[PDB]
This record gives structure tokens, C-alpha cells and sequence, in this order.
């Protein structure tokens, strides 16, 4: 655990559209601003789920691919200052005696004026290897998101998974790892079948129908066993390294321990978007209130809302309404 | 006075950015729409005050030119019918006995099962000339819309104004036209200073600082008498056309007696964008509720919110919330 001591005037939980899009009016509106986003990267569902889509139903936009959207909200934002914070799920926001809000994630605690929350579903988190003692390799060798390939350099490794994040680092670190394996729970893959079809070509040793079965090893995984799925053949690999590509999931969990009112698993907020809980506001399809829209066009009229009856809380002789950015640039 | 017998699904009350969003997302949730406006072009605030600004403070636009992301409203719309009522200011709505309203303009009655008003500050109208017998004129050769540039080739024009839509069109026609004269009542124009360099060095017949006295024609204006501001002396033009630039005005007006709940030029909702009748939602600059910022993308965010709580008043069974529209089309 670390702290950052300073007090930023708003934090945001969640970088997806409507985090991004609250970032920038924060800007706007001369606050410093805090990003906390539980995976690797920023662009929430978007980014995560359908990057290459066509959206249709954003206002001035007569088609935008999500990615492209996601991309633009960044350029947007880059006008202004912010301190983004990845891998980095809130799991604790508590409003303290001074009015400050204090919150702590898996690695960091942070201090806030305000905390909007632009959280959507909850925080995206890879899936978990479902073996008994996997976590205590967690930190060790046991890999869910890989960045660095030279770490793996000369080493064996396995990586779990179908998906095109599994096949996509086994071609990568072919020609950088000792050995590679990659193991799926069926023949076909799910990945990009011309990324398949490389895979086949290559020398990555390819073990389907298989599933992990158990890790072995005292301190650091040595050894990986697999079973077939159909039957009850097993298999040892000797590996340095192991990789986890399960896809991921994302829930309220934590979310549900702050003290908001939750109505349709989702925060209830009034026409301020603020919660029940003052200077704590919220955005997007992590809030809710009679006729609710979970769109990308709604969260972005939200956002400033949020920004602008936040920044009236921090200074009550600051106007809501904001001046014109017309003006302004 | 005609009479559309058509029952639309939507009828909208205003053509302005947050109006045109909500015929296309209208549209998208397969209703009948119809968009009502008052002025001969749609685009209201952006189009009338600042079409040449950029805007910086719309989601996913870095920076956007307003008559653009109109432009761009316009496109994105176009996927969809319409039945677009132009020149046409609501004067009367009322919800009948049967369900349906009926709305009533200056020209044409119109029938509905919901309403989404998106007025802004209300109708717009363009400033007119102060002198008794100008209105006699309206539908001959005096001018407060120009659209087809083309029927001054050759023709004796004068201009009346300052802004930059007098000292645009005065330089737009100078070429064409046998002659070009623009009157302004003050030495210093309110036009973008490079353009009024452009006006003196131009060919156009600038008189300032003067007012209009006079329209001579017993049909069509043949004279114009100027005055000039705080002097003795006249000036007479002959002329073939009048055009006037004194820039526009909007009020509530009769918006104000349809019964509907408003505070502070605003008609109230709730968060479903519901005014006080069933039926009858508002969006934009229009609508009022604790917290509200007059931003478009706030605009943005109500448009659908509205249109989607309208579909399901319409229909109970059909949902509020939106198939993805990745995959709609
Ligand atoms: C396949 C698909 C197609 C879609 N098509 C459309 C469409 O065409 N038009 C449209 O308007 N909408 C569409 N949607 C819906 C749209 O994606 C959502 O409305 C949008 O993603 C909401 O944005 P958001 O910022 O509120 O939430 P999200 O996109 O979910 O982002 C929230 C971010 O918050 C992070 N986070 C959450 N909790 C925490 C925490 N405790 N700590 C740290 N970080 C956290 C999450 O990891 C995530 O990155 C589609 C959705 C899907 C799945
Ligand atoms: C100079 C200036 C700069 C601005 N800069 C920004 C900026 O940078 N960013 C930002 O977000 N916002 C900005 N704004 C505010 C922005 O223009 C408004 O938020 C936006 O125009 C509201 O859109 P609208 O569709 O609700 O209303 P409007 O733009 O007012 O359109 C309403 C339309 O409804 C029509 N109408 C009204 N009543 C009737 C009736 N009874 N019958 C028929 N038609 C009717 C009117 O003629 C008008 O065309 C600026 C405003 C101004 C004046
Ligand atoms: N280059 C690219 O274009 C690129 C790169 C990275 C990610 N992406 C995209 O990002 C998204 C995420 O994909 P990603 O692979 O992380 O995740 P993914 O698509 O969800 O793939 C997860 C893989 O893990 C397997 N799995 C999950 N739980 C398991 C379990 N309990 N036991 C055994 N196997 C299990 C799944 O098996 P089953 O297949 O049998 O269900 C699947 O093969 C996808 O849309 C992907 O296309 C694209
Ligand atoms: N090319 C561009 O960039 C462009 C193009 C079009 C519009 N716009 C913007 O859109 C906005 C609207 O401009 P626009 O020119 O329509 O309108 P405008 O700026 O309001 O100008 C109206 C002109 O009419 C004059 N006027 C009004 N009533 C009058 C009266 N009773 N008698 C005499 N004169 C009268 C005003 O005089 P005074 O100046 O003395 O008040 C003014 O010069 C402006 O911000 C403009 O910059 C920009
Ligand atoms: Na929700
Ligand atoms: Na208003």
C-alpha cells in the first residue's frame, strides 16, 4: 500500500466515456482532477468489449467507431492536467471528519474534495485462475496482464486461455521465450482465426482440449498440470512463467459498501447527479434515477452536471452554470 | 390556417441542435416525427448567434465549429423521415379528450401522441423594420430570410445593418449585383473587423451612420429614404430589393399558457424530461431542474431521455432502454 497525499479537488472512478468526458469538464472548470481505472487501459466498455463497432447514436456523430470515440474524448482531455491511476480498483471511499474524502484501492490510498463516479458496471477485472492456491503465486509468476515481453526472455512459458489475448502473446513471445505453450478447453479457438492459423503454423505448442488441473511449486510455480477435457489423460509442463488469459468480468462488488443508496444495482443520484452522500456524485450507467437511459449520449450530458454542481459544492460562490467555451479558448 | 390529420408519434417544438438530436434518436426508436420550427432554417442558437465560433466543450469534438456539429445533426438525422414544419411557431397545445394534442401555429394544426419541446428561450424571429408600411412588403422584395443569392444578379440592392449577416451579404452580392449598398446607424460596424475592411474596400455604397425614414412603392419598394443618426440630411436609394440584418429576437411567449409548470423562463421536469402533463416532455435550454447546466451536450443527454420515456408512455409493453444501436443497423 502507498499513499498520495495530495488533495485533488475531484477523483473520478472509472475511465470509460463518461469518466473521460468528466475529466475534461473538470478541466473546464479549473479543478485538478484524479483518474482511478481498474484495467491497464482507459476507455471503459467502449474499449473493452467493442472497440472496432460502429456507434450510431452519439449526438453530432453520423457514425464513430468506439475506439475512435474513445480516442477523441482523449484528445479532448489533454487541454488540461490530470494524475490517471490504472490497475487501480476503489474499494473503499469514506468522507471523513474534515470533509475530505478518502479512498483506497488494491494498491493506493487517495484524498478528494469531491469523488464522481463513472463506474458503469463495476470494475472490469480479469478472471481468475479457479485453482485453490493460484493466489499465492499472484505477484510471483503468475501473470493476468502481461506488458513487458523481455521479462519473459529465455523462459518457459505457459499462457491459459482461448481469446485473441491469449493467442496474441504466444506469438509474441515465440520468438522471445525459451519455449511457449498456450492452453484452451476446446480445438477451436476464440480468437481472430487468421491469428489462429499463425499459431498452428508456428512453433508455440499448442495443448487442446485441455484445462489446469493443479500449480505446484513451494514459493514459485514449477510445474503446470493439465487434464484433458474429455477423459482423464494428464500432462506436466516445467515453466518459469504463467500467463492467465480468461477474459474479464465486472460487478458493483465493493461499490455496494460506501454508504450510497443503490436502486436496479446502480447508484441513485438527484437531478444534480449528486448522491446521498454530499460532494459524492455520480454518472453514466453506474447511476440511476426514474427514466434512465444507459447511453453513451445521456452519461455525457450527465458528466457535466456533475462537474458543475461539484465545483458549486467546493466553492458555493461558484456558478453552475458554466461560461461559454466558445469564449473560453 | 390547414390541418395535418396525421397523428405523429413525436412532434417536436424547436429545430435547434438538442431538437434535431431528438428527431434522429426518435427515429431511432421507430416513431413517426415531426420537428416544428419557427425561423425558415433549422440550427437555433448555433445557426442564428455564433454559426463561425468553435465549440470546445461538446463530447468527442475537440473543437467543433457550431454551424458544423448543426451540419452534422442534419446528416445524422437524415437516416431517418422527418416531416420538417418550418416558419411556423407553435402558438397552442392542449392534450384533447381523446389522448392526442393538438397543436396549433400560425399556419397549420398538427395532432401528436406525446410532445418533446425543445425551444430554448423560444421562438425566434427576426428583428423587423420599424416603419408603418414595411409589413406590406414581406412576401415582394423586402427581405429578412435569403436563401436564393442567385435572383440579385443584376439588380439594385440595399442592406440594412451592421452584424456580420448585413456585411456578409453586401459582400456576397457586390459581384453579382448591378449595385450594392449597405446603411448602418453608426460609424462602427458590429461585423469581424477583417470582413468591414473587406466592406470599405469593396465596391459596396456604404452610408453610415444612417437610419431608414421611408419605403416608397405602391406594390413593390422602389425607394428607400435614409436619415442620417443625429444630423440633418436625407439620402434617397432607388431600389429593386431590401434586405434586412438586424439580427433576432426569442421569447417564450405563448409557451407560457399551455398550462405547463415554469419557473424562470424554463418548463420544469422530471428526470424521466416529463413536464407536469403526461405525454408532454421538454429537452434543452427549454427544461429546468434543480442542478441544470444550459450546455448542448447536456441537451444531448435529455434529447433521449425524453424521446425514450415518450415511447414508453406510448406504448407500456415497448422498454425505455435502447437496443445497442452497434447493431441496429
Ligand atoms: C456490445 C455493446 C454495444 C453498445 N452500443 C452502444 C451504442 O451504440 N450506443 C450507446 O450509446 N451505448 C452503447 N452501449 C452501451 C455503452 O457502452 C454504455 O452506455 C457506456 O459504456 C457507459 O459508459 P460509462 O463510462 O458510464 O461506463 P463504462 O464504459 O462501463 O466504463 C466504466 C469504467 O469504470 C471502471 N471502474 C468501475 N468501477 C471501478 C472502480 N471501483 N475502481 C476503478 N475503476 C472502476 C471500469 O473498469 C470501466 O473501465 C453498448 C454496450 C455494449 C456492451
Ligand atoms: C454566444 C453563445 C455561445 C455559446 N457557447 C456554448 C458552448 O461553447 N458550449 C455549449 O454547450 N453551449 C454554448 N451555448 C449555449 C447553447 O447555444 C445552448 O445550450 C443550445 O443552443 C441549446 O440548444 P436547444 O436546442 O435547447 O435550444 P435553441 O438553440 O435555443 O433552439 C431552440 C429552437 O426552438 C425554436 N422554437 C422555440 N419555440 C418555438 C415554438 N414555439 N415554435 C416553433 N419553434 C420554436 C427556436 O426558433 C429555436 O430554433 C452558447 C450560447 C450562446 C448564445
Ligand atoms: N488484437 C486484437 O484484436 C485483440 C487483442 C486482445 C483482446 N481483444 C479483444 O478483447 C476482448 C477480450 O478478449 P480476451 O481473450 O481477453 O478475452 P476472451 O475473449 O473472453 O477469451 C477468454 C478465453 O478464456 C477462456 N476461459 C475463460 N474462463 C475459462 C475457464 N474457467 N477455464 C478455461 N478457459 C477459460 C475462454 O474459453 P472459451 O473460448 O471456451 O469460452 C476464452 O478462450 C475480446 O473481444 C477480444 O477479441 C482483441
Ligand atoms: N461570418 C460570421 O462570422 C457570422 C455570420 C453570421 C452571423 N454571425 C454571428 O451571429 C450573431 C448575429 O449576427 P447578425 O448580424 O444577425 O446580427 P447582429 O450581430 O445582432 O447585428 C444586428 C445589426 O442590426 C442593427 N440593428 C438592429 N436593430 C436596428 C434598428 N432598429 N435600426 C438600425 N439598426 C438596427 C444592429 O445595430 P448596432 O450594431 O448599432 O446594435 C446590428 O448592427 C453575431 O454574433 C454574428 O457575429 C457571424
Ligand atoms: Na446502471
Ligand atoms: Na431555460
Amino acid at each position: 500500500m502507498r499513499e498520495d497525499t495530495k488533495v485533488y479537488d475531484i477523483t473520478i472512478i472509472g475511465g470509460g466515456p463518461v469518466g473521460l468526458f468528466t475529466a475534461f469538464y473538470g478541466g473546464m472548470r479549473q479543478a485538478s482532477v484524479k483518474i482511478i481505472e481498474s484495467l491497464p487501459q482507459l476507455g471503459g466498455q467502449l474499449s473493452a468489449l467493442y472497440p472496432e463497432k460502429y456507434i450510431y447514436d452519439v449526438a453530432g456523430f453520423p457514425k464513430i467507431r468506439a475506439q475512435e470515440l474513445i480516442n477523441n474524448l482523449k484528445e479532448q482531455m489533454a487541454k488540461f492536467d490530470q494524475t490517471i491511476c490504472l490497475e487501480q480498483a476503489v474499494e473503499s471511499v469514506e468522507k471523513q471528519a474534515d470533509g475530505v474524502f478518502k479512498l483506497v484501492t488494491n494498491e493506493e490510498t487517495h484524498y478528494s474534495k469531491t469523488v464522481i463516479i463513472t463506474a458503469g458496471n463495476g470494475a472490469f477485472k480479469p478472471r481468475k485462475l479457479e485453482l485453490e492456491n493460484a493466489e499465492q503465486y499472484e505477484g510471483k509468476n503468475l501473470h493476468y496482464f502481461v506488458d513487458d515481453l523481455q521479462k519473459f526472455a529465455g523462459r518457459r512459458v505457459a499462457i491459459l486461455g482461448g481469446g485473441d489475448s491469449a493467442v496474441d502473446w504466444a506469438l509474441m513471445l515465440e520468438p522471445i521465450a525459451k519455449e511457449v505453450s498456450i492452453i484452451h478447453r476446446r480445438d477451436k479457438f476464440r480468437a481472430h482465426e487468421h491469428s489462429v492459423e499463425n499459431l498452428h503454423a508456428s512453433k508455440v505448442n499448442v495443448l487442446t482440449p485441455f484445462v489446469p488441473a493443479e500449480l505446484i511449486g513451494e514459493d514459485k510455480i514449477e510445474q503446470l498440470v493439465l487434464e484433458e477435457v474429455k477423459g482423464d489423460r494428464k500432462e506436466i509442463l516445467e515453466i518459469d512463467d504463467l500467463i492467465v488469459n480468461y477474459g474479464f468480468v465486472s460487478s458493483l462488488g465493493p461499490i455496494k459498501n460506501w454508504g450510497l443508496d443503490i436502486e436496479k444495482n446502480s447508484i441513485v443520484v438527484k437531478s444534480t447527479m449528486e448522491t446521498n452522500i454530499e460532494g459524492f456524485f455520480a454518472a453514466g450507467d453506474i447511476c440511476t434515477y426514474e427514466g434512465k437511459v444507459n447511453l453513451i449520449a445521456s452519461g455525457f450530458g450527465e458528466a457535466p452536471t456533475a462537474v458543475n454542481n461539484a465545483k458549486a459544492y467546493m466553492d458555493p460562490k461558484a456558478r453552475v452554470q458554466p461560461l461559454h467555451s466558445t469564449s473560453l479558448f
